[PDB]
């Protein structure tokens, strides 16, 4: 690992973000900041709100520069203008960035998340108001001699993290402009960014158990696939969804679970650590590759798939949460799924790696997986055109 400044600079778990230490303005404000690859705007709360306890203070920095612009993202509403930025726990560098100062907002903070802002780690075309708004990374790699590349590896702890729990926890690292080897084992492969908007990818294969899924893969990327850490579960198109989840529970027959848990509404329950992981099926992701005809998959275990959770009694049962759901915006590769793997978003070669996670969680008998290479035709036929 050569980046150890940045290793376990994260806090946080998949039902509220992973965020990262930041600070803004001069003198600075440390502000706790969500990890989001599924978003392209530096947004800080800047006004009191009954869920923050601290938020950025414009008149009390020098650097402070209005843009006189004001930002609609539908919600929070906010203000632009930029500032120094540093993340003291990344690359020793600061940045003057834009920033979105957030004076309304509504359903936007989680009470308890200990998060006051989000780092849109996407590109400018998705960026509001516009793409003129230059996203925080970019104004990085322009500014500084950091690699246009960064990495995530976020950790799930397995089970429930209680509010002081979570606070003095590990929840993994994000390294900015490297790769650091110690946060992941086996091999890297990597998957084409498809378009620089979201972090878009191509899934050209589904299988549950080994079984394949059979559906055309255009369906799997209907209308888009992407990484995004800003969502918790792992987000399927419709028709996919009910056909992962007959699969699911054809898989898992030997026990019966209410509707309210394949709809990700209810909390199923064990007796302390009788968690029949076993009976649920592994699920692999077969993704393009960046040779011809070629692809790689990534396989995840129940203990990505299944979301831990306090019991509404605290009791000792170990519960859980399905993170799989429906999507209406195509494929989305959340938290859960990006916890069973090391990830590398490589804007410089435009490309996505994916290996198994230092930090994933697993039984004895099972672990996440990223193999390949398999023959794959017609790939860029799984692609979806409007
Ligand atoms: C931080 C986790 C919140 C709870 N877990 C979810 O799964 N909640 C549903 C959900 C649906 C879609 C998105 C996509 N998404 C983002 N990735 N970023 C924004 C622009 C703002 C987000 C971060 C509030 C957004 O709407 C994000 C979250």
């Amino acid at each position: 690992g050569s980046f150890v400044e940045m290793v376990d600079n994260l806090r946080g778990k998949s039902g509220q973000g992973y965020y990262v230490e930041m600070t803004v303005g001069s003198p600075p404000q440390t502000l706790n900041i969500l990890v989001d690859t599924g978003s392209s705007n530096f947004a800080v709360g800047a006004a009191p709100h009954p869920f923050l306890h601290r938020y950025y203070q414009r008149q009390l920095s020098s650097t402070y520069r209005d843009l006189r612009k004001g930002v609609y993202v539908p919600k929070w509403e906010g203000e632009l203008g930029t500032d120094l930025v540093s993340i003291p726990h990344g690359p020793n560098v600061t940045v003057r960035a834009n920033i979105a100062a957030i004076t309304e907002s509504d359903k936007f903070f989680i009470n308890g998340s200990n998060w006051e802002g989000i780092l849109g780690l996407a590109y400018a075309e998705i960026a509001r108001p516009d793409d003129s708004l230059e996203p925080f990374f970019d104004s990085l790699v322009k500014q500084t001699h950091v690699p246009n590349l960064f990495s995530l590896q976020l950790c799930g702890a397995g089970f429930p993290l209680n509010q002081s729990e979570v606070l003095a926890s590990v929840g993994g690292s994000m390294i900015i402009g490297g790769i650091d080897h110690s946060l992941y084992t086996g091999s890297l492969w990597y998957t084409p960014i498809r378009r620089e908007w979201y972090y878009e990818v191509i899934i050209v294969r589904v299988e549950i158990n080994g079984q394949d899924l059979k559906m055309d893969c255009k369906e799997y990327n209907y209308d888009k696939s992407i990484v995004d850490s800003g969502t918790t579960n792992l987000r399927l198109p419709k028709k996919v969804f009910e056909a992962a989840v007959k699969s699911i529970k054809a898989a898992s027959s030997t026990e019966k679970f209410p509707d309210g848990f394949w709809l990700g509404e209810q909390l199923v329950c064990w007796q302390a650590g009788t968690t029949p992981w076993n009976i649920f099926p592994v699920i692999s992701l077969y993704l393009m590759g960046e040779v011809t005809n070629q692809s790689f998959r990534i396989t995840i275990l129940p203990q990505q798939y299944l979301r831990p959770v306090e019991d509404v009694a605290t009791s000792q049962d170990d519960c859980y949460k399905f993170a799989i759901s429906q999507s209406s915006t195509g494929t989305v590769m959340g938290a859960v799924i990006m916890e069973g793997f090391y990830v590398v978003f490589d804007r410089a070669r435009k490309r996505i790696g994916f290996a198994v996670s230092a930090c994933h969680v697993h039984d004895e008998f099972r672990t996440a997986a990223v193999e390949g290479p398999f023959v794959t035709l017609d790939m860029e036929d799984c692609g979806y055109n409007i």
